[PDB]
């Protein structure tokens, strides 16, 4: 799948807000990716503690982790699809070592659309909606092929 210039620019404008608060951002997506889809909080052995979102907006290493993945997944969008060397490394981690189903991509994708709604209700309408939509389905594609070049399903 492809993306026109213009969705691209939605997508790197709404991106621009998103940095002027990465660590807030993470933590709203977080804690909506763990209270919606409980059994991915169990993946972060070092998180899976926290219960309430007072526990998890006071936990400074996830509010660092949130930061640590924003800042890879800005880095792959600013690439507008081309995005193979910054995909590669994190194919490797989340197929080989940390176990990540395709499908924990999916539940994670909507927690930043919520998010950005949420955040962002007037920059954030329907084009932007739909242009980052496409942006996350195009990530998400691409590292479900290359899980599968290296030989899980995922
Ligand atoms: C936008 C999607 C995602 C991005 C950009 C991302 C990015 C990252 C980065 C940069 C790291 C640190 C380096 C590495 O191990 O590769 C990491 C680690 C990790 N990620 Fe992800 N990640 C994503 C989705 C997920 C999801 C949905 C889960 C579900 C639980 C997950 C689980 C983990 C785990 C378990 C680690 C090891 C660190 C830890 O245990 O706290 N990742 N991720
Ligand atoms: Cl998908």
């Amino acid at each position: 799948m492809v993306l026109s210039e213009g969705e691209w620019q939605l997508v790197l404008h709404v991106w621009a807000k998103v940095e002027a608060d990465v660590a807030g951002h993470g933590q709203d997506i977080h804690i909506r990716l763990y209270k919606s889809h409980p059994e991915t909080l169990e993946k972060h052995d070092r998180f899976k503690h926290l219960k309430t979102e007072a526990e998890m907006k006071a936990s400074e290493d996830l509010k660092k982790h949130g930061v640590t993945v924003l800042t890879a997944l800005g880095a792959i969008l600013k690439k507008k699809g081309h995005h193979e060397a910054e995909l590669k490394p994190l194919a490797q981690s989340h197929a080989t070592k940390h176990k990540i189903p395709i499908k924990y991509l999916e539940f994670i994708s909507e927690a930043i659309i919520h998010v950005l709604h949420s955040r962002h209700p007037g920059d954030f309408g329907a084009d932007a909606q739909g242009a980052m939509n496409k942006a996350l389905e195009l990530f998400r594609k691409d590292i479900a092929a290359k899980y599968k070049e290296l030989g899980y399903q995922g």
